């Protein structure tokens, strides 16, 4: 399963929806990156299932940087049109997440909390209608599911 | 992990929202339940490596009742108060994936169909304001993915 090959779903994914929907998605996102990060780990830490493959150290001066740069990776694929780099990154990160065996269930957890916060911060956003910030949302479940169906490939 | 411990998972995720959110998302999909079916099978069936697990008889004759079923369950959880034994059910419909090796990627992009068509039918929904239609999508995104993660559970 190439990447030339993945990169077909996440093109198909995110032209689904306009330009509009990529850049608004992608500017909260830089904008809120290190919040975003913080609630991930927040939340993530907070369970002691979850805790028990993550270090204070790990988490401090690895992952809370590394989850910044997943996030705006994920939100410059499509502005950037990056699809195949994208979508081969995914696959390694679910590579890394297999091996040491994070259980499925947590990854889709911890991408149910980006999708939750980011769409929070798009209904605060005052520089979007409403129509505008709804259509948002929809891209940012899409794209963000999309990473995370690239990443669960290596858990088959 | 017994279902009375991730009954409390699930009463906290729906906490998060107001019955008003419950009410309009479950509406929408009892509403729109055998056209969410459809739309769950003409994605899934259209993918060959996702048509392998699956036969149109399977799908005609189970499977498409089966998913107006699970969706009704979902979002009658919280409304009904229900949480207990929505969270055990979710716990056997992973094991039946698990069991015949159904690739967790495909239950996550199958998922997101749903999440993604729901959202986009509160979107066109009249009877919401704005505010109410964002904070109902962002409870279906929710719910739809705790429902996925109890799934996930069997996959550990
Ligand atoms: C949406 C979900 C997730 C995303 C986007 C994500 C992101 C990442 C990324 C980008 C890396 C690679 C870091 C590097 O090598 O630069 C990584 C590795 C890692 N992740 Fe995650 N992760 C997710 C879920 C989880 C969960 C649920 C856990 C544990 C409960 C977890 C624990 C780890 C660990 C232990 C590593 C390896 C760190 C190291 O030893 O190199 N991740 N993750
Ligand atoms: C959100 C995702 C999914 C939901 C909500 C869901 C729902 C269900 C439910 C409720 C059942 C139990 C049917 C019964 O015994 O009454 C079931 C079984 C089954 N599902 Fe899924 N499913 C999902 C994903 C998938 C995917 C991705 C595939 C295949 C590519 C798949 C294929 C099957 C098969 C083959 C069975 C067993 C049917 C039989 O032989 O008894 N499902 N699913
Ligand atoms: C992965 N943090
Ligand atoms: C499962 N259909």
């Amino acid at each position: 399963p190439s990447p030339e090959i993945l990169a077909l779903r996440w093109k198909d994914t995110c032209a689904h929806y306009s330009p509009h929907e990529w850049v608004a998605a992608r500017n909260v996102v830089t904008a809120n990156k290190a919040a975003l990060a913080d609630y991930f780990y927040e939340c993530m830490l907070a369970d002691p299932n979850a805790a028990f493959f993550l270090s204070d150290q790990l988490v401090k001066t690895k992952l809370h940087a590394a989850m910044q740069d997943w996030l705006e990776s994920v939100y410059a694929a499509a502005p950037t049109e990056e699809y195949e780099r994208t979508v081969a990154f995914q696959r390694k990160v679910g590579e890394v997440h297999a091996r040491i065996d994070i259980p499925v269930h947590l990854v889709t957890r911890g991408a149910c909390a980006l999708i939750r916060r980011i769409c929070e911060l798009l209904d605060r956003d005052a520089s979007l209608s409403a129509a505008q910030a709804a259509a948002t949302c929809r891209y940012v479940a899409d794209v963000t599911m999309t990473a995370v169906e690239m990443m669960c490939h290596a858990y088959s």
